[PDB]
C-alpha cells in the first residue's frame, strides 16, 4: 500500500459489488473502531461474520497486499454468484451491520451501529376534513432514492417527500370514520451521522420480466444540504452532508465492471478502489464522470457523512482500538494459515 | 466558563493541594482518558472505587459545562484531609491513581495501558574498580525525580541523575567475600516512555529548621527536550525527543500556597492555564519561563513530556463512542443517587 496508504481487495468474480461495499465501511473508521473493539474470542471463524469482518477490516489497515474475502463470504453463506445476483447492495449491507450490531449488545461498544446509521422517518397519513392523523414512526439504515426522470438527489428527496392526495377513486379508509379525503407521505425526523443512499438504476420491466439497469444521467453533489427534507431543523446542527464514497458499475449485469471512489478522511482527497489496484484521482473523475448518461459508468450508491459529524465518523484508527486478543487471535490463524 | 476555552475546572473542595493539577494532567493523556473509560466497573461500589470514581471525574471534565468535584474520588482512595496530603509527594498520590486503574483493567482489551504509557527501564550499578564483581538492579519507573537544587536547567538534572558516584576513601563498598573496595555508583536509562512525568525536588529537608522547605531557585525546562545522550543505546527510527505537555505549578511557601497548573493538550504550544473553577487561555510565555522561579516563589515542581513519536496516539481524538453507553448510563444513575442524597441528607437535618 505504498502509493495511496490503502490496499487493495482480491477481484472475487463471484462477488460483485462487495469490494466495494467493504471498502466503504472499512473507511467508516467508528464502525471500524467498534468492530475491532467487538468480543469473538469464542468463536467459529469459519462461521462467524463478526470475525471474519474483523480479519477483513484487519487486513485492509494491515497488510501490503490484497486482502482476500473467501472467509467473510462463507460466514454469511453467499458463496456463489447467485446470492450476490438475488441481493441489492443494502442487503448485504444488512447482512454485515447486522450480526455486528447484535454481536455488540451487551459489549462496550453497544449501540455503534444505529448511531452511526439509523435514522427515523414517519410515514403519515392526514384526512384533511377532519382531524383523524396516522403518523407511523420507522427506522432507516439507508435510503432508497429513485433516478427515473430526476435530474439528482435534490429532487429525488423531493420525490421522496411528495405528497400523494388520497381523493375520489382512492379516497383513505378510516374504517370506523369511513371514506375520508387525505393525504400520504414520507417526512424525515432525524438523518444519521453516516447517510447510505442507494440509487434505484436496476428496476422492474414489464416488457421483458426482469430487471434492467437504468444508465440514465444523474446529478449528485460533493456538499449535499438536507435540512429541507427535516420535519425541525436544528440550528446549532444543520444536515449539510460531505461525500465520502460513491459505488460505481459499468454495463448492464452483474458481470460488469465494479470500482468504489472514497476520500476515506473526507478531505477531498479522492481514491479508485478498482479491487487490488488502488489509485488516486481526481474529484471529477469520482463525482461527475459517474453522473451517467446515454455498456457505461455510474453511481448506484453513495456515501455521504454529516458535516458535524466528521471528526467523530472518521477518527483516526489507533492501536488503542484494536485489542491485542484480536491482534493475537489473527495472528494464530496466519500461524497455521 | 467552558466557553472560553473548550476545557472545564475541578472544584476547589477544602485543600487537596497538588490533585487537581494532576486530575487535570491525567485526563489530558487522551489514550489514558479513553483506556479508564474502557475499566468494567459494572458493579462497583461508588464509595470505594477509585477506578469508577475517575471514570466520573473524566467523564464529567469531557461533558460538564460547570467544574467538577473530587469528593467520591478523595474518598475512594482514602485521602480525606490536609494530612493526606502533606505526607506524599505528588508521584505517591499518581502512583496510587495509575496503580488502581491498571489493576482494574487486568483481564480486559486495555490491560497495560499504564506502563505503555508511564514504565521507563532502567538499570542501578556498582561496579568494582580493583576487582571484578558488579551488582546491577533492573527497575521498572513510572516517575523521575530530578535534582534542582545547585542545577540550572533540565539537562543539567539528568547528568546529575546519570552521574557517576566514586565511592571510594571512608564510604567503600563493600563487595561481600572481596572485602571493602573502591567502587563507582551510577544509574543508565534504558529507555524513557511515552509519556515522562519528571519531578522537580525543590521539597527538601533542612536540616537546621527541622523541616522540609520548599527552595525557589531558578530551574529551566525546554518545550523541547532531546533525551538522546541519557539513554545507554539511543534508538535511529526513534529519538528521545520530549514535547512539554504540562507545568504543574506552586505557590507559596506551604500546603495552604496555590496550585495550579499550565496545560497545551493537544501538544501544539496552545496553552490554558487550569487554576480550578478558572480555565483561561494563556501564553506560551506565562506557561513556561514564568514558572522557571528564581518573595518570588511560584515556580514548576513537575512537568509532563511527550515523546514526539507517540504524540498523536497519546493524544489521539477522545469522543462519546469511546464511553460506553453502560458507563455513560451508569453515571447517569449515580446523578440520580447523589441527588436523592441531598434530598435525604436535607430531611434528616430540617
Ligand atoms: C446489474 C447490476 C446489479 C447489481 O450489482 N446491483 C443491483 C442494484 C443495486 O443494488 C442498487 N439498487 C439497489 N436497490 C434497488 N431497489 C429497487 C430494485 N430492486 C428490488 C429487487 C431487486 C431490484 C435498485 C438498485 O438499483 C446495486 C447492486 C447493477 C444495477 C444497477 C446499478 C448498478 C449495478
Ligand atoms: C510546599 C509544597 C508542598 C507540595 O504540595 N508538594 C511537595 C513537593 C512535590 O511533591 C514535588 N516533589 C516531589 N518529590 C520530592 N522528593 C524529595 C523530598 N520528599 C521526600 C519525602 C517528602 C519530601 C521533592 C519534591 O519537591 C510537589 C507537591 C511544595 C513544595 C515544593 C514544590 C512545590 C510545592
Amino acid at each position: 500500500k505504498k502509493h495511496t496508504g490503502y490496499v487493495g481487495l482480491k477481484n472475487q468474480g463471484a462477488t460483485c459489488y462487495m469490494n466495494s461495499l467493504l471498502q466503504t465501511l472499512f473507511f467508516t473508521n467508528q464502525l471500524r473502531k467498534a468492530v475491532y473493539m467487538m468480543p469473538t474470542e469464542g468463536d467459529d471463524s469459519s462461521k462467524s461474520v463478526p470475525l471474519a469482518l474483523q480479519r477483513v477490516f484487519y487486513e485492509l489497515q494491515h497488510s501490503d497486499k490484497p486482502v482476500g474475502t473467501k472467509k467473510l463470504t462463507k460466514s454469511f453463506g453467499w458463496e456463489t454468484l447467485d446470492s450476490f445476483m438475488q441481493h441489492d447492495v443494502q442487503e448485504l449491507c444488512r447482512v454485515l451491520l447486522d450480526n455486528v450490531e447484535n454481536k455488540m449488545k451487551g459489549t462496550c461498544v453497544e449501540g455503534t451501529i444505529p448511531k452511526l446509521f439509523r435514522g427515523k422517518m414517519v410515514s403519515y397519513i392526514q384526512c384533511k376534513e377532519v382531524d383523524y392523523r396516522s403518523d407511523r414512526r420507522e427506522d432507516y439504515y439507508d435510503i432508497q432514492l429513485s433516478i427515473k426522470g430526476k435530474k439528482n438527489i435534490f429532487e429525488s428527496f423531493v420525490d421522496y417527500v411528495a405528497v400523494e392526495q388520497l381523493d375520489g377513486d382512492n379516497k383513505y379508509d378510516a374504517g370506523e370514520h369511513g371514506l375520508q379525503e387525505a393525504e400520504k407521505g414520507v417526512k424525515f425526523l432525524t438523518l444519521p451521522p453516516v447517510l447510505h443512499l442507494q440509487l434505484m438504476r436496476f428496476m422492474y420491466d414489464p416488457q421483458t420480466d426482469q430487471n434492467i439497469k437504468i444508465n440514465d444521467r444523474f446529478e449528485f453533489p460533493e456538499q449535499l444540504p438536507l435540512d429541507e427534507f427535516l420535519q425541525k431543523t436544528d440550528p446549532k446542527d444543520p444536515a449539510n452532508y460531505i461525500l465520502h464514497a460513491v459505488l460505481v458499475h459499468s454495463g448492464d449485469n452483474h458481470g460488469g465492471h465494479y470500482v468504489v471512489y472514497l476520500n476515506p478522511k473526507g478531505d477531498g482527497k479522492w481514491c479508485k478502489f478498482d479491487d487490488d489496484v488502488v489509485s488516486r484521482c481526481t474529484k471529477e473523475e469520482a463525482i461527475e464522470h459517474n453522473y451517467g448518461g446515454h455498456h457505461c459508468t455510474n453511481a448506484y450508491m453513495l456515501v455521504y457523512i454529516r458535516e458535524s459529524k466528521l471528526s467523530e465518523v472518521l477518527q483516526a484508527v489507533t492501536d488503542h482500538d484494536i485489542p491485542q486478543q484480536l491482534v493475537e487471535r489473527l495472528q494464530e490463524e496466519k500461524r497455521i494459515e
